[PDB]
């Protein structure tokens, strides 16, 4: 559609693992529009806390290339973003950007929110999918509130060698699940009642209604 | 010395040009110590504004492996940072991190500050040096104040395809001057009287007192 800029160049990161980064996919005005109309009350709370640990809120706009019940009755701007993210034009851009062609795959689109106390511990995604892409929809993220994408250099949960990237409006991070794809989300520590808004796009190999 | 952590891993960026990124070289306590004692009043104002344009403040702690007059009478923490940045242990780390060996080269160390209105336009460094490394010494950089390292995808000054990285305490960016090494520093736009503090390390091939 008209939302995502299909001409934005990407940063290829060969560093501990393949990682692709883009900024400016959406204007600040559109991200503000999406954030103010965000269907955050449609999320469900999930958490795992015992020896990938996490605590977050989630609901799926699309599972296995099929729009969900929760994807109906959306604000116009969210209807447009879902159309664009599910469309062929964006899959073109993301397939050209990451070097993996994603066209015949089972696509999942979910809306994630992280509030104060939410986190995702160090882990590596499941190997049975081609690409995970994270779209950041916060107009402004405070600088000492956590909620940062963490590039890790090992799976040892005691390791503190980290490279962090804060959310930015219209930013997209995309990476395939490689043996080295260790990543995490630092605990959101704001106190000023802020909400970390993302949309994750998963491209699976088998077409199941998971 | 005891300042810079010689065991921090690096992010290799193969994207539009070779770029290496590291965080946590210094603790937040040391960066705060360096910033509060920063010899910013030893800088000189420089600027070029006509068709690499810039506006900034600068003075050199070291030119051609030789400590300058301005490098004397420094606070103890700045004496230690200069010793560490000029030492063999750090040149080891930076040579291993970037893949270029920097030992027999002519090293320049300068202290740069950018205030409100300061900037560096899109350009590509001179080809007669091996590596430029930028050490960021702001304890906290506000999120909408400019002063960001800009990864550009062409030399056209009308091009607005950019990937930006904000300053972080103890962060280091390092890259060789390749044909594609287009970069810039967005104009500092704070209004709250803030100072962008960096230390640049240049490794030249010829040993001249430039
Ligand atoms: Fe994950
Ligand atoms: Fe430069």
């Amino acid at each position: 559609s008209h939302m995502l800029r299909k001409d934005t160049p990407v940063l290829h990161v060969d560093a501990p693992f393949t990682l692709h980064l883009a900024q400016g996919l959406l204007t600040k005005d559109v991200v503000s529009d999406l954030y103010a109309t965000a269907p955050v009350n449609r999320t469900a709370a999930i958490s795992r806390v015992d020896p990938k640990q996490y605590k977050m809120n989630l609901f799926y706009l699309m599972v296995n290339n099929q729009r969900s019940r929760a994807s109906g009755e959306l604000p116009a701007v969210w209807r447009s973003l879902l159309d664009d993210l599910a469309g062929v034009e964006f899959t073109d851009w993301l397939s050209e950007s990451t070097g993996i062609d994603l066209h015949g795959l089972s696509q999942d689109i979910g809306v994630y929110t992280h509030v104060d106390g939410d986190f995702i511990s160090v882990h590596k995604d499941k190997a049975d999918k081609a690409i995970t892409a994270i779209l950041y929809l916060n107009p402004e993220w405070p600088t000492n509130a956590g909620g940062e994408f963490e590039v890790h250099f090992s799976g040892d949960p005691d390791d503190d060698h980290v490279f962090r990237l804060p959310p930015r409006p219209g930013q997209l991070l995309a990476f395939p699940p490689t043996d080295k794809s260790w990543h995490a989300v630092s605990r959101v520590d704001s106190g000023e009642e802020i909400t970390r808004l993302t949309v994750q796009l998963e491209y699976w190999f088998e077409h199941v209604d998971r």
